[PDB]
């Protein structure tokens, strides 16, 4: 089976976490730990075809760039109630960008935390920010699990179809 290497990247506590463990165990952690850095392995079926997904959930927070070169695909994260988590995104893409040389590499833009009110990141300026970068744009709620499989499966195909 073809195996893919996701990397979910993104300022802190935008639910990085959160949403590898929902997709991973199905359940929603409320709690704040803090992450080092944890990867997760599930075998899943996507367009007929089993999967074999390796995720890498990495810190919020120099040492970014060795995952960046083994990631195959990146899920960036911003949390819709977090306007620094979004405009970091444009850091995050330039240093994938550098180390893997290259315009093209798979990516996700994830607006989480959907599920909540009074957002100071509005989804047509996220939209215009993957559409700067020729990436797909999807909300997610780790509480609610809203998008959350869409958001990884789309990743997973990203990859698939480079
Ligand atoms: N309302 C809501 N809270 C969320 C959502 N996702 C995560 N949270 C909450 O945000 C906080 C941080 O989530 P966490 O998953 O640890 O974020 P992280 O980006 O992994 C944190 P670090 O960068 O330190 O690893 C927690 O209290 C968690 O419950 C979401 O979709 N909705
Ligand atoms: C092999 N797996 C059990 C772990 C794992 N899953 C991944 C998913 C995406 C990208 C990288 C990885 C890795 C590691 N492989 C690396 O090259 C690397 C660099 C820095 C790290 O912190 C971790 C890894
Ligand atoms: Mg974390
Ligand atoms: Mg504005």
């Amino acid at each position: 089976m073809t195996e893919y290497k996701l990397v979910v990247v993104g300022a802190d506590g935008v639910g990085k976490s959160a949403l590898t463990i929902q997709l991973i165990q199905n359940h929603f952690v409320d709690e704040y730990d803090p992450t080092i850095e944890d990867s997760y392995r599930k075998q899943v079926v996507i367009d007929g075809e089993t999967c074999l997904l390796d995720i890498l959930d990495t810190a919020g927070q120099a040492m970014r760039d060795q995952y960046m070169r083994t990631g195959e695909g990146f899920l960036c994260v911003f949390a819709i109630n977090n306007t620094k988590s979004f405009e970091d995104i444009h850091q995050y893409r330039e240093q994938i960008k550098r180390v893997k040389d290259s315009d093209d590499v798979p990516m996700v833009l994830v607006g989480n935390k959907c599920d909540l009110a009074a957002r100071t990141v509005e989804s047509r300026q996220a939209q215009d920010l993957a559409r700067s970068y020729g990436i797909p744009y999807i909300e997610t709620s780790a509480k609610t699990r809203q998008g959350v499989e869409d958001a990884f499966y789309t990743l997973v195909r990203e990859i698939r179809q480079h």
